[PDB]
């Protein structure tokens, strides 16, 4: 996250880090929502190399440690059977992993809350991004959990000509394009909170910036929208 601050560590409870095996040791690339006690959410693209994954809940400081942390593995990958990876922009970026064990709730560990079925956010609705990826362009990860104020930027607007063209589709919601916040590497797969009647609910899996950088004028960060795949993510809890 570009411009953020630091989140306070019980703010979004549903919010892991998802790591990967890296020798002796793991290394976060991605984030991701708790959306079962066993599922999480993430992005489609973040799980498409061959690797050995865990997830871990209750985390704050990627370094250092909470107290609060979980580490499960991942048993099971299920990424949407549309998803092309030569082709992030055609959509589908979206992927459930189901954990090797039931992670414990707590003030620390909380289900993400998923709108329903076809919401559409108005333009400029209040949206905080959140996770661990790059602080700068070409920069380095966060130790600690950042969050983004990045108000969205409805399809109308984004899919124009200055913003992303035909780029964004209506299955994405785009946020932010402010030249100062948004996501960025190592932020793909995690959540998008926006406040709806007085609730934050998690409306955007986080899928790709501009190859120019990630906080770049009318190029808001793109999303992927969870209320287009509410009965996706149902069937697949529900078959497995
Ligand atoms: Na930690």
């Amino acid at each position: 996250v570009v411009g953020g601050t630091e989140a306070q560590r019980n703010s979004w409870p549903s919010q892991i880090s998802l790591q990967y095996r890296s020798g002796s040791s793991w290394a976060h690339t991605c984030g991701g929502t708790l959306i079962r006690q066993n599922w999480v959410m993430t992005a489609a693209h973040c799980v498409d190399r061959e690797l050995t994954f865990r997830v871990v809940v209750g985390e704050h400081n990627l370094n250092q440690n909470n107290g609060t942390e979980q580490y499960v593995g991942v048993q099971k990958i299920v990424v949407h059977p549309y998803w092309n990876t030569d082709d992030v922009a055609a959509g589908y970026d979206i992927a459930l992993l189901r954990l090797a064990q039931s992670v414990t709730l707590n003030s620390y560990v909380q289900l993400g809350v998923l709108p329903r079925a076809g919401t559409i956010l108005a333009n400029n609705s209040p949206c905080y991004i959140t996770g661990w990826g790059l602080t700068r362009t070409n920069g380095q990860l966060a130790q600690t959990l950042q969050q983004a104020y990045l108000p969205t930027v409805d399809y109308a607007i984004c899919s124009s000509s200055s913003y992303w063209g035909s780029t964004v589709k209506n299955s994405m919601v785009c946020a932010g394009g402010d030249g100062v916040r948004s996501g960025c590497q190592g932020d793909s797969g995690g959540p998008l909170h926006c406040l709806v009647n007085g609730q934050y609910a998690v409306h955007g899996v986080t899928s790709f910036v501009s190859r120019l950088g990630c906080n770049v004028t009318r190029k808001p960060t793109v999303f992927t929208r969870v209320s287009a795949y509410i009965s996706w993510i149902n069937n697949v809890i529900a078959s497995n």
